[PDB]
């Protein structure tokens, strides 16, 4: 028995099928799904390390026989993948980032390696096999990795390309009634070093089974090639029709109702482009199909015609004339319980919830989805990048040597994977870009994928982030360039060497449109500076946006030893070589919840950009400008409120209208609304949301889109703080208003027992703070160094080589005041020679408990801080928070733009984010009053002032310290609370995306500072 | 020239000069529909007061010029003098511009990429005729080729190394002076572009066609670039698509990327519409103009004092060979996804014997014409003494495509 | 093989572009089984190995070694002064010494034969030849595989054996005093190499 297709480079073997569109045909089809007979085997049957893998007698593609019996196997359902939803029976899923899980030897693969065998039986009618069918074509439409096709006991064929569809001929081996289907489906395999994706290697068949009978005198394939240009009126639709099928087919007719349609083409030679008037065009914002059949006698299509054109010109990409922004993210299909088979109404749903944070495109990363993801995106509206299944991450180390991308004897396979993802999807008109793959290196192979590309479909251009010298593709993309070196990309006085180029290299990159097909890394506490490249896009023309890494957390659930249920992620699976949390790096968590770092994008790619001034003497004036691609503003209802202290003191609306009615896509206006005299006490907000005025498919009457505040308020009224007061010999006070204390330390507060206030530096670090692939922007100009900063540790490890997780509080003294106290105490990590001095004064002033601390570091401190802070102690019942301040989610320095200054409420479980691995979360900033409640009873009351500079306070509530929290893997992982902690924060550190991009933005970065907090307490 | 959105072209005119107004120039315009006269004119160049003064500035609107329904369309202005001077006759050009007006595009459709057969290679496709899948005759005519070029004849300043090379460093720093590197002629000698081999990989019918993958590589080198040749008739005309793709390690300015065509001496001329009429390359364009051109081979190519690349016609929509005084072979490009067109040169000698001879008359009698078809040419720049090429002049190694029609004229 | 049986394997970690190849060549010489195994790394290997040897997964009641060589305790090639050649025996609570974290021990170097023993009882007698250069291989018998040896802080942190182990080295690397000190010093460093061994395998 020969196993070297098991190794073999080439495209698949057998009786394969021309690759052609995914079509809605009325064809005579069955699905094979259901629960198949299957088994797992530790290794390849045949493969010299695999003697004696089969039963005693059974030959090595025994198997496959009609005779075979396998009364007594399992059954899995088909589609899955065997290591998912069977409690690790057939063993589990693997992550791996970069790293290959095999030793980098291509094209061989591991003698351990599950293979599975798959069978199946079912029945064919006999009406398919009269002369009205022509053939009968078994498809796959994905399978991981390489298998082996049998049917009747013949073997039928090879296939190979995980996530790319293949079809075989079956015509010559089924038979009317009963047949038998035998699939055998290896994990590894030569394929595997060409799906080197970012995500849990899962083996099995994960796409749907289909039997289709091919019509006599039907169509093969059809491409519809739509196109539409701009008149008065609705426009200029074309369609230049490609028909592929027998003579016998002919006449074949086009329908297109709609537009009053109905063409006959009586031969091949007939079949020619149309040009039909008062069209209205398919964008991402309008995505206007019309149904369309094309048709024999024998066989009719389905398809649903978008009608637009995609030109670049220069270094702008256009679609129907005007300049396309990005606001996308890269997404693949994944699902807790079921890995990456496809289901319709989770699809539908989860791209419902991407036009709800402004989401307009789509990356596929880094494969073609199920086919019937693009429908969805037609339909709802999404520029898709359609990006070929192909990935050679792991040969980087080593020098890209024997990189299949540049190797002869893999270019048949690479060319064979660009033209089955090019003629699967080509009649999609949501799809405008190619891509030939994700980080592959160059060479030959991927020029040839790119000259096929252009060959057979000059209507979309062609992709690929890993060509930086730009020798084959027609747009630059880039992943993670910094501010800096995007800047330098845009503008146009500029010839620094960008990324892998010379200097002629570099010139020609910036002739082309720019797209960052990866951005703001969103993995766990974060991204800042979304707001640093937007304003790129505006700045500069050739921008055109970028694709958020990534749309969700690829989580596994899954349970403890004692019954415990969680999200797994890289190494919870006893995986040799593996990516620990890197897998979890979504905007949305694992259960589909949005993270702040969602809304946060959310607000800042707002199609509707509003702005507010008060213009001396004048009435609060709206600026509104329209950023749409091509809808106006009709759709759109801008709502204002002005609030006295929170509350809701005038609302109104007003229409976004431009020159000429609605506000039109480009169109910039401006609108004075009524006079809002402030509130003669307190705070005078004024709130601008832009809402959509009626419902869509996939979301409510009122859905905001973006919203913009104003602060009104009367010239601040600064509060009469007690004067310094001289300590005083004799006893402490016991009490203090709410307070009680006992030898100077506070025991108690408005009637509960609390600890503190305790100096906090230590933050558990964010998935960022442990990031250290960029340097670190402390040490020099952050725009020097193409923005790539200085290498440098992880925040994390210079915060522990320093103990900021271990200070220690020594008391120097305490001493009476007149009515108060004061405490003085200097903290420092064992081991250290740096400290920080803390002087905290109590003390009553007509009444009311205030608290004056005093945080003076030491002169020897040189590295970022994770806080600035104080941390109480508190009872466990203490478990929820209403504040005046920034909301109403957590918000950190450069992540402050999806906030209001409001009145907020939330319990414990809505002030923090349950981020996969735990780690900072729940900061509330800009705070000028909170109160502590006890399950939804008002218990403390905290006012603060802000200090000399004007700054205010922050606060924080957790169930644990930052200390146990760093420790914890998992939430799962944290013990039993004792405390609820409350800490109240001068400073927090900003966010960045240091995991895997840009350290945090220097303007944002925590660097040691005195600092002053100014409270008063009372009870609530 | 501009044309506003909804308005007619318009021209402005600044005087640049130091005393003189604009008094003895007149401005002649012309549009042309492919390269033939359509309507034309003339106007004064005036100012606020009369003619244009030293220093001043004016704007013209021309009379409409509706764009033709097929082909192209082109605006031409040429400042001229009046009147005959000691030094000029009457009609003395002093500098010109242009501007496209032609109706959008209609590209043509090209032939589907096929699959290979097994079987017999076809013996002739229209006008070529065929060998075991060796093209030997184009039109009645005995041709060789298409083979991959990369190198091109040095120029002097391709041999300069006084100031750096401009390739390694941001360009504006150094105070311009580039990074200290040899000579192009020295880095394109050392990786054997002169010397490039040309092996088959394999040869296979199309329905209707013929498929030929070669790679080229000189030796001892690990570097290579792939060729395929996708010969197909499409509604009875010869197409050719010509795809070239380099391996990775490449790291040198390349001095061209072509094909190259072996023909008989007593093809002798060309025409062409495209960039013209002198030759141009890419930092080198100013003085051309799109329309009809015409040359023989003397006039295509300057005889310079050493030997070196001359007479590159850029930005060809078609060319059409002339043997023995008459037309003989038509050739029509396509630009590729990018809106790039290819350009051509005619010698007597291949690159690298004009390369090899001191002076003219040290070349060898021709034994062939050539026809040089290039993607791209490298710039010209002033490195025998000054600037190298700027960099957004500079060739480096990239993948191109050639989409040829090939027909007798 | 006439008489015999040739195995050709190839070792690697995940991930790494390098690797190394082996080769076993058993047959049967004159009634003796004879084994020899011919190591071959790849080209690029370019850091200090621990120790080239081949490893025996055996029945855990094998718990004693007799051998002719250095002795009788451990000894690394930095560490070899007070070794005399001769004939030794030790169970394995004496082939082993217990340091406080669990790492390498119980190498015995220059070993013309070893045999072990199962309660006493001899079971398994390998003699090695020299290789080219007139070098001999060591052994050591162990209860836990290098790996979980590694992973465990203190002694008792081991599981309970499910196997014992016979290592038989071609070469380990010296000890220096690097944790406080000079590194070992390069004449007894290892660094990576061919190497060969040849074995008759009989019972005991
Ligand atoms: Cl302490
Ligand atoms: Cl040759
Ligand atoms: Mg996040
Ligand atoms: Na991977
Ligand atoms: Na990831």
């Amino acid at each position: 028995a020969d196993v070297s297709y098991l190794t073999d480079q080439g495209p698949g073997s057998g009786r394969r099928v021309p690759a052609r569109s995914w079509l809605h045909s009325d064809a005579p089809a069955l699905s094979l799904n259901g629960d198949w007979r299957f088994r797992l085997l530790p290794a390849a049957p045949g493969t010299a390390g695999a003697g004696s893998v089969l039963p005693s007698g059974e030959t090595v593609e025994g198997v496959a026989a009609e005779s075979y019996d396998d009364a007594a196997w399992d059954t899995l359902p088909v589609p899955s993948h065997w290591v998912m939803g069977q409690d690790g029976k057939y063993g589990r899923p693997i992550y791996t980032n970069v790293q290959y899980p095999f030793p980098i030897d291509p094209p061989h693969v591991p003698d351990a390696n599950p293979t599975g065998d798959f069978r199946r039986r079912f029945d064919v009618p006999a009406q398919w096999f009269e002369s009205t069918t022509a053939a009968l074509t078994l498809r796959f439409d994905g399978v991981e990795s390489r298998y082996k096709v049998w049917v009747n006991g013949q073997e039928i064929g090879v296939g190979s390309g995980s996530r790319l569809a293949q079809e075989f001929d079956v015509s010559d081996a089924l038979r009317a009634g009963s047949n038998l289907l035998v699939v055998r489906v290896h994990q590894w395999s030569a394929a595997s070093y060409l799906e080197d994706q970012d995500q849990w290697w899962l083996p099995g068949i994960f796409r749907d089974v289909t039997l289709q009978a091919r019509p006599a005198g039907g169509i093969t394939d059809a491409w519809l090639r739509t196109g539409w240009s701009a008149r008065s009126g609705a426009g200029t639709g074309t369609i230049d029709p490609e028909i592929t099928a027998d003579a016998t087919a002919f006449p074949v007719t086009l329908s297109v109702p709609e537009l009053g349609v109905n063409v006959t083409w009586k031969s091949a030679e007939e079949v020619a482009p149309l040009a039909l008037e008062n069209v209205e065009p398919w964008s991402a914002e309008v995505p206007r199909l019309y149904e369309a059949s094309v048709s024999s006698a024998a066989e009719s299509i389905s398809v649903r015609l978008g009608f637009r054109t995609v030109r670049i010109v220069g270094d702008q990409f256009l679609v129907n004339g005007r300049r396309v922004v990005f606001h996308g993210v890269n997404r693949h299909e994944t699902h807790p319980d079921r890995g990456r088979v496809f289901d319709e109404a989770g699809a539908r749903e989860d791209l419902a919830l991407m036009k709800r944070f402004n989401v307009n495109a789509i990356r596929t990363s880094h494969y073609p989805p199920h086919p019937r993801l693009l429908d969805l995106a037609d339909e709802m509206g999404f520029w898709v990048i359609l990006e070929c299944d192909l990935e050679t991450h792991g040969f980087e180390a080593g020098g890209w040597v024997e990189n299949p991308s540049d190797v002869p004897a893999w270019r048949d396979a690479l060319v064979d994977r660009m033209e089955r993802t090019v003629e699967r999807d080509k009649n999609h008109p949501s799809i405008v870009m190619w891509s030939l793959g994700n980080e592959s290196g160059t060479g030959s192979n991927l020029a040839a994928m790119a000259a096929w590309a252009h060959a057979r479909d000059s209507s979309r251009p062609v992709h690929y982030e890993g060509d930086y010298t730009g020798a084959y593709t027609d747009v630059y993309s880039r992943m993670y360039s910094s501010i800096p070196e995007t800047d330098s990309i845009g503008r146009n006085d500029s010839h620094a060497l960008l990324l892998g180029c010379d200097s002629a290299e570099s010139a020609r990159q910036r002739t082309k449109p720019f797209i960052l097909c990866e951005y703001v890394h969103a993995m766990g506490n974060g991204p800042g500076a979304m707001d640093q490249y937007e304003a790129l896009v505006d700045k500069y023309p050739r921008l055109h946006g970028g694709f958020v890494w990534e749309w969700r957390d690829h989580g596994i659930r899954t349970r403890t030893a004692e019954g415990m249920e969680f999200f797994a992620y890289g190494g919870d699976f006893g995986e040799v070589v593996h990516d620990s949390n890197f897998v979890m790096d979504g905007m949305v968590l694992s259960d589909s919840t949005p993270t702040p770092g969602l809304y946060e994008f959310k607000q800042i790619v707002s199609p509707i950009r509003l702005g507010l001034s008060l213009p001396a003497g004048g009435k609060p004036t709206l600026a509104v400008a329209n950023l749409r691609h091509t809808a106006d503003a009709s759709d759109v209802v801008l709502r204002w409120r002005v609030e006295h202290d929170g509350a809701v003191a005038a609302s109104g609306e007003v229409a976004a209208e431009g020159s000429d009615g609605p506000l039109r896509a480009g169109e910039s206006a401006t609108i004075a609304l009524p006079a809002m005299p402030a509130a003669p006490l307190g705070e005078t907000w004024l709130t601008v949301e832009a809402v959509l005025r009626d419902a869509t498919g996939w979301a409510p009457a009122g859905h905001p889109l973006g919203a913009v505040q104003l602060d009104l308020s009367a010239p601040a009224v600064p509060t009469r703080s007690p004067r310094p007061a001289t300590p005083l010999d004799g006893a402490l006070p016991v009490s203090l208003g709410p307070a009680t204390f006992d030898a100077g330390t506070l025991v108690s507060l408005a009637g509960q027992p609390v600890s503190g206030p305790r100096l906090e530096l230590w933050r558990a670090p964010t998935d960022n703070d442990r990031g250290a692939g960029f340097g670190a922007y402390g040490p020099g100009d952050p725009w020097l160094n193409s923005g790539r900063g200085v290498p440098a540790p992880s925040s994390e490890a210079v915060w522990k080589q320093a103990g900021l997780d271990r200070l220690t509080r020594r008391v120097e003294d305490v001493a009476a005041l007149p009515d108060g106290i004061r405490v003085r105490t200097r903290y420092a990590a064992a081991d250290s020679t740096h400290s920080v001095a803390v002087e905290e004064n109590w003390q009553l002033d007509g009444g009311e408990l205030c608290l004056r601390i005093d945080i003076t570091p030491s002169a020897g401190w040189n590295l970022v801080w994770p806080r600035i802070g104080v941390r109480w102690d508190l009872p466990t019942d203490v478990d929820g928070a209403a504040w005046f301040g920034a909301g109403p989610r957590e918000s950190y320095p450069d992540s402050m733009h999806a906030t209001m200054v409001a009145r907020h409420a939330a319990s414990l479980e809505e002030l923090n984010v349950p981020y996969a691995r735990p780690q900072e979360t729940g900061h509330r900033s800009d705070v000028r009053w909170l109160e502590l409640d006890r399950a939804g009873a008002p218990w403390l009351r905290i006012d603060a002032e802000p200090d000399a500079a004007g700054r205010r306070p922050g606060f924080s509530l957790a169930r644990h310290t930052a200390q146990e929290i760093a420790a914890a893997g998992h939430p799962h992982e944290l013990p039993t609370p004792s405390h609820s902690y409350l800490y109240v924060d001068a400073a927090q550190h900003g966010l960045g995306s240091r995991a895997c991009g840009p350290d945090v933005w220097p303007d944002f970065a925590l660097r040691p500072e005195a600092r002053t907090l100014k409270l008063r307490i009372s009870p609530a």
